[PDB]
């Protein structure tokens, strides 16, 4: 129902200082008449309609981005949590009860994060 | 500016199935022209201005109860968290950016947590 054009990236990606490139990797690869996914790497002032958390080690070890994760579930909205490169037993325990993408997936989840991101934009006008 | 009336109950508290006691106890203090303070245990359908995490160990070995404490932060709202038998070093780390409840305050934080309810019942039409 909300406006496509109402924000102007499609999708950004929260991540932790150490995952720059991974995060870089998956902004190209979501970035490869309803038009090409625009992305970027989250910031401060970061407004769009996705947004991806990539939810690592180094992710898990900062308090902060914790709580950016609970500032992405405060909106109907998308928020899609990819755990990539841990255990499963140590995946936060919230996810038992959410949906999340596991980096064990094709193309290191990447795949059904991009799927995830265009069923969302097909819900826009 | 919310109607104090609008729900039946002032606050309830959200609390894992080994704290029944201490919820009750925490309850029983809330308890005693704005009137009393009308206060429940925290139901799946329970509908109140304000809602106490009682975190508690308990409360962090159960994936659930994390899980309601996201729920609760999602909303201008009164969630308040109890920080009660643990040590701060184990505290959530999201907490490092949020207000909250030491339970090694006055009362086991209790009266701290009641103020807080009172402070956003004073708030209400």
């Amino acid at each position: 129902g909300v406006d496509r054009w109402s924000k102007d990236y499609d999708v950004c990606v929260c991540h932790s200082e150490e995952d720059l490139v991974a995060a870089q990797d998956l902004v190209s690869y979501l970035e490869g008449p309803g038009g090409a996914i625009v992305s970027e790497l989250c910031q401060a002032l970061s407004s769009s309609h996705c947004r991806v958390l990539l939810i690592t080690p180094g992710f898990l070890q900062d308090p902060w981005c914790k709580y950016q994760m609970l500032q992405a579930l405060t909106e109907e909205g998308c928020t899609i949590p990819l755990l990539s490169g841990l255990s499963r037993a140590a995946y936060p325990p919230e996810l038992r009860f959410m949906y999340y993408v596991d980096g064990r997936g094709p193309d290191g989840g990447f795949r059904q994060v991009k799927e995830a991101v265009m069923r969302y934009l097909q819900t826009l006008s």
